[PDB]
């Protein structure tokens, strides 16, 4: 209860504190007046209006008081909210990052961001104002019990009975819908999840036509939260009907009570109605903190998983500092009998006793098989796991025993497939080392032979690097990561496959700056080709993850080993988001006509209690007893029926908004699904910011649209008909109760101009820290492998610190509004008491109206404030509102959704190019082709041969449709294909990335989503499977076909996904192939297999090869050459 404010610093304690004592001040005073007002109810023309004037004094006092208790009471809670959820939003960044890559394989990460932004909106509506104005009603509620036992002691008595009824009600239904609100939270996740999943590789979604497969899987979650959010709605509400049916039915037994007390003249008159009003006050008021008491229940729900990440502690420890950190470190490295298992696959044994020796100062080489444990002796050699069974040493002393970070920041990998982030080139350098001078980026790029095109490039060094290095080729990424190696001058170096995707030059250039260099630093080399492994001092080759096979070259050469082998904005109106719920108007009729028929009964009372006095008179005492008894059967009844209509217009109306938050959010991912990949190449779109959007805007429009209507339609109600009773009794009082509405409505809209201007800037800010906290959890691996992960908290901190400064304008702007609305609504009191005199005295209006209406003024005065609480909610949901509707109503150009455009029966594979012309939208000066003429017949073979950053890929992406060229015509079977159905088009294709990305699913429906729109069956799936060479290892795996490959297929090697995305390709059997560099990750046997059943497949249907090997150029019937951008 207390762990939401287990992060409280001295200065938040001491402004809840004072928030606290102020809101307690601050409720406790309408119903204590009623003490010296109640003294003159029981009533020569002059000292009436002395004791009016008096009392008007006391009011305008009491409204001077109220005007700064009511800013504190608001201030200084919100203040202390923003600075803790400030804070809880920095140790939650700060958990995820400590924890370590174990943690990350067996637990959920793309949920994360989603958990985060939802949570921690959830937090902060629930431990703000909302604390605040509940200590108010109950402070209202006990000084109504104070003024019951200062004037009658037996009345209070009687109401007092029924409190703990009321407080053991609000306990159980509020941990009844704290433990609803986890359940509904977590399925918002798991939906978030699909989503960021989703977004991140849209190229593969767009390419195989799975997009009703992502949103179905989103629909899926939609509405498992929605069956929960319904019954949420139900017990909140049924908490509010019981409550009030406790409220009406203890003022029925002691009204009945009372009756004999003053029919036997043990009370007067005027004992009895002050203690009935000011407890009446007090009830009312704590049936309207209810809504509170549901939104901290939320927040004690969303609070759960976020504290206990924070609570777990990671054997690895990244930031901690209990390690050596020797002065002087020779490269010695060495293993001794090293067992291994992953911990997500945990019987699968992998390593089973390695022995390695590296001297200080020469390099070895890996050879081997795929799947034999290489990368796995890399990735040990960074600690990411520990051996199970052994131990690795450097210059003889323990790996356990160093610092972590002193040892990641000696030694300098690079990844086998290397991922980039969403910065520029030289920031990508700089995450290399961290304090870095341009001499050193420009050497190290001199060095890795990145130089010239960075120097082609305009904004050199300021180019901005696409997500994942999506905006740049495959070998010109792979330099880029080998020059941010370069610049942290390691003692230990390890090239995972540093050259897989560059042409034979460039490798030459590259292979000759890193053999200049070593002077006195090992490396570990993992060769794609076996003619750069001879210029190794030692050769170690697995088999069965052990070493048999170790020496130079001739020595393994005349050993006969395995070596040997290898060798040989516009702004929405709210009622045009209400308009998409138009089939749920009965439930719309039945919420508002409930919250009519009780807002209007607060001021109801008034009229009631002009009844009640009218009706204790002079009489016979024998008739009295027996209308008293109808009065209470009235309010039994009352209660009864207040019961059901409180009930209906809650549940009504949570219904209705748990259905339209369900249509939002699909119809937002399924429309975010549909542009094309110009919106995802603008570099305000990346999947964090996507990521954000979905979790922000459609839970804004659910928080002001859900039951928090139905209580400002009874609030409003409410408020009216206390104008419509003033109006009958007294019409010249009511005007001047009226006179106050042009400033309250002025502070109305003063209030909502600077809260639209500033939830502008807090939904600006939210998505620049969501994109670094996503790309940060996303590439962990090269995070944790660099050792950026405290610069990376402190780039999120510092994004993190705007919306803490539009917390405090926000909480002193509506501070100051709610404050002059209670206060001029107290001032109306002293002008009524006054303006009441005047009209008595000149023998307008009486007495009794003027009682009659003062009390009808106390119950608005009680809804004014949570009238004022709903305000500053309304300003996100019109802005969020706003954001949705521009989504909807973005159209793109290449629709993927269309279903017009020529679908012909039967297709040739025949292309043609006619002079195609593109430039791409991010770098449109840059010329990428220059009149591009190729002509493909069908079962031809089309190979593209060039230098790195050719085009090459870029033809695969036109023939995908992705992109429109500026001036040229791509045709194909003679038509062109802009007038073909793209869905189709993209259907009749078959792709292999460059660098290929698999889904977080089981290996079976990795390959099942090769061919959409109909379930492939599972002797298809092996088919396929031994097309493409996985069989073997997919038979070896304790699950076979339900192996979960992990997120974008870091749970297997890179031969194995390379070969689950050749076998996803083969399975829909396409017309044309597109296969941009399949076998990179291969080695010669498995590419040798792959190859013969590629050849037997290709008999009757034509493919486009971009590889670079000269046994599968050479034996393709056309061979083209790029120069700048040009066939020759
Ligand atoms: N994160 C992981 N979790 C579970 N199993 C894994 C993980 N990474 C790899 N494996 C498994 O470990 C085995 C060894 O794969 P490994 O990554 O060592 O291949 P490799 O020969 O080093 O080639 P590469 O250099 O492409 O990684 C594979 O069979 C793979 O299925
Ligand atoms: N999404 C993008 N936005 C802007 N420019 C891009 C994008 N993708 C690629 N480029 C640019 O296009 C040029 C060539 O792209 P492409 O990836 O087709 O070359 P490539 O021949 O595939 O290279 P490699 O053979 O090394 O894989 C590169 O200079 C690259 O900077
Ligand atoms: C008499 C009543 C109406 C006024 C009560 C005075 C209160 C509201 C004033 C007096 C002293 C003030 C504190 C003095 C010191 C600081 C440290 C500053 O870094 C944060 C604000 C904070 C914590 C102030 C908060 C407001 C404060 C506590
Ligand atoms: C700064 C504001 C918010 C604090 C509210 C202060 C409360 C506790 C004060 C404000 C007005 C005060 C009342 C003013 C008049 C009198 C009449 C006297 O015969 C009995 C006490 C009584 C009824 C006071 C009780 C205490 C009181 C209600
Ligand atoms: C009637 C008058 C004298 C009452 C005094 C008003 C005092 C209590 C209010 C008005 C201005 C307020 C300060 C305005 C600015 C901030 C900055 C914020 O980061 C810390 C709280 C702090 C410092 C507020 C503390 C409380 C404060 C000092
Ligand atoms: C929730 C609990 C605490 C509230 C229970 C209230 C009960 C005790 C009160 C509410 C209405 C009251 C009844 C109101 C009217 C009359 C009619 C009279 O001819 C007999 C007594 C009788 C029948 C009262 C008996 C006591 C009574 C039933
Ligand atoms: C729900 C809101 C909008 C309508 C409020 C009207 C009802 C609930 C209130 C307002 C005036 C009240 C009436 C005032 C006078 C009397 C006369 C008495 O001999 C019987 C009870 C009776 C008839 C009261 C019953 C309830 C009553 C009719
Ligand atoms: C008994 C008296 C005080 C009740 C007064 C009712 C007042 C508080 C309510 C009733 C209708 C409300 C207005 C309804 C419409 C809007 C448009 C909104 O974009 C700005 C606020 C504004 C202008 C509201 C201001 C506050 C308002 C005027
Ligand atoms: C809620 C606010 C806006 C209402 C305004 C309150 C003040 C300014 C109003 C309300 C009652 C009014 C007073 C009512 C009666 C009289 C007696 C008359 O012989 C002189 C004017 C005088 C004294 C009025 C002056 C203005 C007055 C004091
Ligand atoms: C603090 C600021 C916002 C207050 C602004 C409103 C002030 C100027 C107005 C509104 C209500 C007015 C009060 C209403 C009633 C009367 C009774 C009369 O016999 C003496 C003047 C007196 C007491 C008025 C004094 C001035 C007053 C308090
Ligand atoms: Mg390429």
């Amino acid at each position: 209860v207390l762990t939401l404010f287990r992060y409280s610093d001295w200065q938040d304690k001491l402004f809840m504190s004072l928030g606290t004592i102020m809101a307690i001040a601050h409720g406790s005073g309408l119903p204590l007046m009623m003490i010296v007002f109640g003294e003159m109810t029981d009533k020569p023309g002059k000292i009436l209006e002395e004791e009016m004037t008096r009392y008007a004094y006391y009011y305008s006092g009491l409204g001077a008081g109220v005007l700064v208790a009511a800013y504190i009471q608001v201030s200084f809670w919100t203040l202390a909210a923003g600075r803790q959820i400030r804070k809880i939003r920095q140790k939650f960044f700060h958990a995820i990052l400590r924890q370590e890559i174990g943690w990350f394989d067996i637990n959920d990460t793309t949920e994360l961001n989603t958990r985060l932004t939802d949570d921690i909106s959830k937090i902060s509506e629930g431990i703000g104002d909302k604390v605040g104005m509940f200590f108010q009603a109950v402070a209202t509620f006990f000084a109504g019990f104070i003024v019951g036992f200062i004037r009658g002691w037996k009345l209070t008595l009687v109401i007092m009975a029924i409190s703990p009824i009321l407080g053991l009600s609000a306990a159980v239904w509020a941990k009844i819908l704290s433990a609803f609100s986890d359940k509904e939270l977590a399925a918002y996740a798991k939906a978030g999840a699909v989503a960021e999943e989703a977004l991140g590789a849209i190229r593969t979604v767009i390419a195989f036509g799975g997009q009703n497969k992502e949103l179905e899987r989103y629909q899926k979650h939609l509405e498992n939260a929605k069956e929960i959010g319904i019954k949420k709605a139900i017990s909140a509400n049924i908490s509010m009907g019981i409550a009030f049916l406790l409220i009406y039915a203890s003022y029925a037994l002691a009204f009945w009570y009372g009756s004999t007390l003053v029919i036997s003249k043990e009370y007067t008159i005027g004992n009895a109605m002050t203690v009935f009003f000011s407890i009446l006050i007090g009830a009312f008021s704590v049936g309207q903190a209810a809504p509170c008491i549901d939104a901290f229940a939320n927040a004690r729900g969303a609070a759960y998983v976020i504290f206990d990440i924070i609570d777990n502690n990671p054997k690895i420890d990244s930031f901690s500092e209990r390690g050596h950190k020797p002065d002087s470190i020779k490269g010695n490295l060495e293993f001794n009998d090293v067992h291994f298992s992953y911990p997500s696959r945990a019987n699968v044994k992998i390593l089973k006793g390695l022995n390695l020796k590296v001297q200080s100062g020469q390099t070895v080489a890996l050879v081997g098989s795929s799947g034999c444990g290489k990368s796995t002796t890399v990735q040990l050699i960074q600690r990411l796991y520990d051996p199970d069974e052994g131990t690795i040493n450097i210059d003889g002393q323990d790996i356990r025993n160093f610092n972590v970070n002193y040892l990641r920041e000696i030694i300098g990998v690079v990844s086998q497939e290397p991922v980039l982030f969403s910065t520029t080139i030289a920031e990508n350098i700089c995450y290399g080392r961290g304090n870095v001078t341009m001499d050193e980026i420009k050497k190290a790029v001199k060095e890795a032979n990145a130089y010239e095109f960075i120097m082609k490039l305009p904004q050199k060094f300021d180019t901005l690097v696409g997500e994942r290095g999506a905006q740049l080729s495959g070998g010109q990424k792979q330099r880029i990561a080998i020059a941010r190696a370069l610049v942290r001058n390691p003692k230990i170096l390890l090239l995972d496959q540093a050259t897989s995707a560059l042409d034979t030059e460039s490798e030459a250039e590259v292979q000759a700056a890193l053999d200049k260099a070593r002077e006195g630093r090992t490396t570990i080399v993992i060769a794609h080709r076996l003619s750069t492994v001879r210029n190794a001092d030692v050769i170690a080759g697995f088999e069965d993850g052990v070493i048999v096979e170790q020496g130079s070259h001739s020595e393994l050469m005349k050993k006969e080993g395995v070596y040997f082998k290898l060798v040989n904005v516009p702004p929405v109106s709210f009622l045009k988001v209400l308009k998409l719920n138009k089939t749920e108007w009965p439930y719309f009729v039945v919420g508002t006509v409930c919250a009519i028929a009780n807002g209007g009964l607060q001021p109801a009372f008034s009229v009631i209690f002009s009844e009640i006095i009218a009706i204790f008179g002079p009489g016979d005492d024998a008739v009295k007893q027996q209308k008293c008894n109808i009065f209470s059967l009235i309010f039994l009844f009352l209660g009864i029926i207040s019961f059901f209509t409180f009930f209906l217009q809650g549940f009504t109306f949570g219904k209705a908004g748990e259905i339209l938050t369900r249509r939002l959010r699909s119809m937002a991912f399924k429309a975010m699904l549909r542009q094309d990949m110009s919106w995802f190449d603008d570099h305000k779109n990346s999947t964090g910011a996507l990521s954000t959007r979905l979790a922000t805007d459609a839970a804004q429009v659910q928080g002001a649209t859900g039951t928090r209507l139905a209580l400002i339609a009874q609030n409003i109600a409410n408020l009216g008909t206390g104008i419509i009773i003033s109006f009958i009794y007294g019409w010249q009082l009511t005007l001047l109760l009226l006179a106050v509405v042009p400033i309250i409505a002025v502070s109305g809209i003063v209030e909502m101009k600077l809260l639209a201007g500033n939830a502008k800037r807090d939904k600006k800010e939210l998505e620049a820290a969501g994109k670094i906290a996503t790309e940060a959890i996303e590439n962990i691996r090269t995070v944790v492998s660099l050792t950026q992960e405290r610069k990376f908290e402190s780039m999120y901190v510092e994004k993190l610190y705007g919306p803490y400064r539009n917390s405090v304008q926000k909480a002193h702007i509506y501070g100051i509004t709610f404050s002059i609305s209670q206060a001029f609504m107290y001032f109306s009191y002293a002008g009524c008491f006054r303006f009441g005199a005047y009209l008595i005295v000149n023998g307008h209006m009486r007495f009794r109206d003027v009682i009659l209406v003062f009390s009808a003024i106390v119950f608005g005065a009680v809804a004014l404030g949570h009238a004022s609480s709903f305000a500053p909610d309304y300003a996100k949901a019109k802005l969020s509102a706003a954001h949705l509707f521009m989504l909807f109503e973005r159209q793109p150009l290449i629709d993927s959704y269309s279903e017009e455009g020529l679908k012909p029966d039967k297709f040739e594979g025949n292309i043609t190019f006619n002079e195609v012309v593109f430039n791409y939208p991010t770098r449109a000066n840059v010329p990428v082709l220059q009149g591009l003429s190729l002509e493909v017949k069908k079962g031809q073979t089309l190979a593209l041969v060039g230098s790195s950053g050719c085009g090459k890929s870029t033809v695969v992406q036109l023939l995908e449709r992705f992109y429109d060229p500026l001036a040229g015509t791509v045709l194909l079977d003679g038509q062109e294909a802009k007038k073909l159905n793209v869905q189709w088009l993209r259907a009749q294709l078959g792709i292999v990335s460059q660098e290929p990305i698999l889904f977080d699913c089981s290996i079976a429906e990795n390959i099942a989503y090769g061919d959409n729109s109909r379930v492939v069956s599972q002797d298809e799936i092996v088919s396929a499977a031994k097309a493409a060479n996985i069989h073997p290892f997919i038979e070896t795996l304790p699950h076979k076909y339900e192996t979960r490959v992990g997120d974008k297929g870091t749970q297997l090697s890179g031969g194995q996904k390379q070969r689950i995305a050749i076998a996803r390709a083969l399975i829909r059997q396409p017309q044309i192939l597109l296969l941009d560099q399949a076998t990179s990750a291969l080695d010669t046997e498995s590419e040798k297999v792959v190859q013969e059943a590629l050849d037997k497949a290709r008999e009757g249907r034509t493919c486009i090869v971009i590889a670079h090997r000269l046994s599968t150029i050479q034996n393709a019937d056309l061979i083209v050459v790029f120069q700048n951008g040009r066939v020759k």
